[PDB]
C-alpha cells in the first residue's frame, strides 16, 4: 500500500498555507494560536520518474478526499484541489494531474508539476493571497516541511 507522511508547508518567506474557502489555499504569515489554521498535507509517494533529488509526490488534505492538482483553465496551467473518490485514493499510480516532482534546492523544496514542466506551486510576496501554478522571479517557489504526528 502506498506510504504517506503528514506534514505542513511553509514557503521560503515562512508563510503557512490556510484554506481559501472549499477549493483553494492561500499563504500568510501565522504565528502562534492562529497557526492551528494551517493545512496539514498528507505526502504520499507515487509512480513516476525519479532520481536523488527528484521525488514524485501526491498532495492530499490529512483525512479528506482532496487532492492538489495542475489542469488547464481557460487554457493556463492552473493549480486547484479537486475532489475524489474516497474508497480509492491515495494509491500509488496517481493520475498524472495529481503528481509533483519534489525538488531539493540548497536546503529547501520546490513541487514541479510532473504534467507541465518547469510549472511550480508557488506564492506571492503579499500576504493573503492565493497559492497557484507559476511558470516562472517576485513569486517564491521554495518550501520547507514540517513533520507532523501521525
Amino acid at each position: 500500500p502506498v506510504r504517506s507522511l503528514n506534514c505542513t508547508l511553509r514557503d521560503s518567506q515562512q508563510k503557512s498555507l490556510v484554506m481559501s474557502g472549499p477549493y483553494e489555499l492561500k499563504a500568510l504569515h501565522l504565528q502562534g494560536q492562529d497557526m492551528e489554521q494551517q493545512v496539514v498535507f498528507s505526502m504520499s509517494f507515487v509512480q513516476g520518474e525519479e532520481s536523488n533529488d527528484k521525488i514524485p509526490v501526491a498532495l492530499g488534505l490529512k483525512e479528506k478526499n482532496l487532492y492538489l492538482s495542475c489542469v488547464l483553465k481557460d487554457d493556463k496551467p492552473t493549480l486547484q484541489l479537486e475532489s475524489v473518490d474516497p474508497k480509492n485514493y491515495p494509491k500509488k499510480k496517481m493520475e498524472k494531474r495529481f503528481v509533483f516532482n519534489k525538488i531539493e534546492i540548497n536546503n529547501k523544496l520546490e513541487f514541479e508539476s510532473a504534467q507541465f514542466p518547469n510549472w511550480y506551486i508557488s506564492t506571492s510576496q503579499a500576504e493573503n493571497m492565493p497559492v497557484f501554478l507559476g511558470g516562472t522571479g517576485q513569486d517564491i517557489t521554495d518550501f520547507t516541511m514540517q513533520f507532523v504526528s501521525s
